[PDB]
């Protein structure tokens, strides 16, 4: 149901908000909290494996997570697919396997393989516009259901280019068939993204990821012209802080008693596992 | 080196403490905090996949996590292997694959496949002693490095049998070749496990998992006769509470600003990903024409 | 799509023939030869991994192959699912994952976990009828598309029980919701399976696997009442013989020249990989 | 034991011969026939999955096969690792994972990601010498056991360059630390490869893959100066022919009777599965 659900979110009024996750449990927590969908974060999934976010994990590993989350929740999954895992032929294979796994949208960025993630310091190399437009065209040609979305992510500002270049690239990617564009920035100031949104005059919706420019609200981003806001890695970052503090306290105290009232009870874990339904089906069918 | 490291921990004085994890990042956080090793928790791993802890995930999926953690950290991984994934022949296949993946020890419990999590209420079925002893013998026969450990987990108290039955089973499992035994209990009082520890007289060390009887300290458990203490699911439970609250706050506030100072900074994530070494190696070896 | 295709094969007249395969290439060869569908054989897949056919491979490993075959060919895949990988809760999990991966039908047999391959000698242990009927009921409850099929495999004759017992079990499995039954036997004579078909009065179709009683044709089995005939492991057995002989000849001769005219050319491999389309798409979309 | 075994083969007199395989069964058949080791073939594995040999399969998928073969047989596995799955940092991650899985040697080629099977027509793109030397240096820095081997595969002839270019590339790769070089060629004549061997004066050994120039014997290649000869895809090609003919015959005849005496009996399959030892262990431990 994923791609149909995401199209309905884009076709209805209001700002769409999605949250990063790196396993089915995190996706289920975001769904329960009330997010509209899931972002299958390259950073969260890489970090969960103890590894760089630099196409060190393969498409097989990243798709494995995205697909397991897609089947675990009833909201759409939007996948972070780095640069598309190679050339236009890799992109087509990517689309076929992500679409078949029920992912609603895939996001590819205008860099070359292997991904240099946005937080690497210094000038960064961009893919040429003709080569990246070929990847976008190939993605649209490979998909089977028209509801599936291909999101073209613009790293021009990240890489050291100006807003004119970011808009030139976004307009080319839209012309190549991208269903949405994602303008990225790593400044504290939201102003470069607000400027992009104000100058964007094509019908394709714009996606934003306010990791660094966090002071701007989803409502303000929506009023400025963004359709979807991605909270990409806050679950991971919250988990790291809570788990390291928990482990430190257990070792220092020599027991868990002081943290028992500050962590999830086992009954909450069992609920998140679906144990009520599991036990009912055991009663019905296990003889 | 995991198996050699775990044997050193058991052969040295002091109480060994290990923490549950369900991916390499959790294992690395436990190592950095100072735990002696990792517990590859069936509960944590199944919960992370949104699924019951009931042999719904397969050995393939559980080994994938245990092995990725074993290569990610420099402390031993002790694996929770449910009932051994079938009969003694499945147990042998399990030992071969887990040992090759660098896991230091595997734990199999005296129940029948598929596992019922110990916190399932009501009376639970135990494996017969001859059948489970064969699983233990098969495991010791399949391993290649003598340092590798097979831990026999005793669910007799969980299932509602008495202390003498738990002791009869543990002693049979030790005679069958288990390197250690794990006595489990789900009461809030530590006395049931304390009673087992006082009456255990064999040389094999005893493992305990104080999830429910959490008020007893590791030092007290060690003084009573336990050699290893397992904190099996507190990382998962802490993570669930924090992530839920984070997601709730982001949706309510309309932005993340109010939790930025209460979650790990990006630079901490990068450190945990190994980016210092990665960027050094990029500078050393990645070059153009 | 697989399940609807398989229903169409069962709803139209004629004997359905499927072949065993253990990777997408084998499935594609079976499709090109003209088989109606694929059998995702536990024996072929376990043997391909050098391992016993005894639930040593896990559901994850067996599903990975079945699902990759289902996406690679345009004929339905019928999966060999051993005993269902545990109790009725495991069976439900299996159905959800196999259906999502586009498998058309799953086959579970009335034995206990872990499976003993039907060719293991001596008396074997059967699941109780109530317990197995619970697995069948759970499977039907877990599926989403009504076209998906659950095939109940009867091991009663394999295990040493008589025909009355195989029929009692088959009739119970049909009443529990199985879409088809598979009656197995391992003698050289087809008579035990023919005797079953003579006494089968239920509308559910019957599946047969004539590995040992190979002298009866698919058309003779169909004339006797069977609907689907499974050739379960002949591709693996042919490949083993040919690859062993090829390896021995290369070592003896010192070169491959004497076998070049008797093995597939690389152009055939490229065609099986879809290189014509791959190259066209490179021309259309890979740009500087 | 694999890396030590392969070193012993390279250190002893004689020409090493290995055969391609794409699963543990095929490796076991090569071992039983008497091959010295296994070539974990990118063409055979991709083909077995119905897909192009063009880095469409990922490192995860290719390593899964190579590692399962390495633990299934008692001869060394030499892995076909395409271009190394990205840049020098991908190469390092590859080495760490392949070495931990017991693979004896990895082979990377001097092309850019994603590769094209050498049998693609026209001038092909080579990696620059500095960039590829950096991959080799990284691979050698990442390995832990000195017995593990990194084989530098030279695609210059495949790509339409002359012998002088293939030799100068090989010479640079050897100085960068490659343990052996593989000279590839797709002529029917063996003479280009013989001429490379005559003109190669360096101590690093040379690997050859006589797929197209199949008329030269292993003994003749060894006498000309090659140390290892790879029969890369004959098992797959023999299997395809036999399986297609088997399926055609079953459909035409209506039964398998006419092929029963011409395919492996089930007892041979059981032996290859290890059933004798499996049954003994059943008797020993299953109670
Ligand atoms: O794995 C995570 C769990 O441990 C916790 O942190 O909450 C969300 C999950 O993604
Ligand atoms: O996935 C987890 C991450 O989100 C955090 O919770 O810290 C430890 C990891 O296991
Ligand atoms: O899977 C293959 C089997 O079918 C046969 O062809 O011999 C070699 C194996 O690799
Ligand atoms: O992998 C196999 C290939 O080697 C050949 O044997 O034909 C069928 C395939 O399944």
């Amino acid at each position: 149901h994923g791609a149909a659900q995401l199209r309905a979110l884009f076709d209805a009024p209001g700002t769409v908000r999605i949250a990063g996750a790196h396993n089915p449990l995190g996706a289920r927590l975001a769904e329960r909290a009330g997010f509209d969908g899931i972002w299958s974060s390259g950073l969260e999934i890489s970090a969960s494996q103890g590894l760089p976010d630099a196409d060190i994990l393969t498409m097989t590993e990243l798709l494995g997570v995205a697909g397991s989350m897609a089947s675990a929740v009833g909201v759409p999954v939007v996948a972070d697919c780095d640069t598309g895992y190679g050339n236009a032929n890799n992109v087509m294979h990517m689309v076929r396997r992500y679409e078949a796994a029920g992912i609603a949208a895939v996001t590819i960025e205008d860099k070359r393989f292997p991904k240099v993630n946005s937080f690497i310091p210094g000038r960064q190399e961009l893919a040429s516009v003709p080569e990246f437009c070929g990847r976008i065209e190939a993605a649209k040609d490979a998909q089977r259901d028209p509801d599936f979305m291909v999101i073209a992510r613009i790293e021009a500002l990240i890489a050291g280019w100006d807003l004119d270049e970011a808009l030139r690239r976004g307009e080319a990617y839209a012309a190549a068939g991208a269903d949405a564009v994602l303008i990225h920035a790593k400044s504290g100031s939201p102003q470069p993204v607000l400027d992009f949104l104000q100058r964007w005059h094509l019908p394709q919706p714009v996606v934003v990821v306010p990791t660094t420019y966090h002071t701007i609200s989803a409502a303000e981003l929506g009023a400025a012209g963004a359709k979807m806001v991605v909270y990409a890695n806050h679950g991971l970052r919250a988990g790291i802080q809570a788990v390291s503090q928990t482990f430190e306290t257990i070792l220092k105290d020599g027991r868990t008693t002081a943290i028992e009232d500050h962590i999830a009870p086992l009954t909450t874990v069992f609920d998140l596992q679906g144990m009520d339904e599991f036990q009912e089906n055991e009663k019905r069918f296990v003889r």
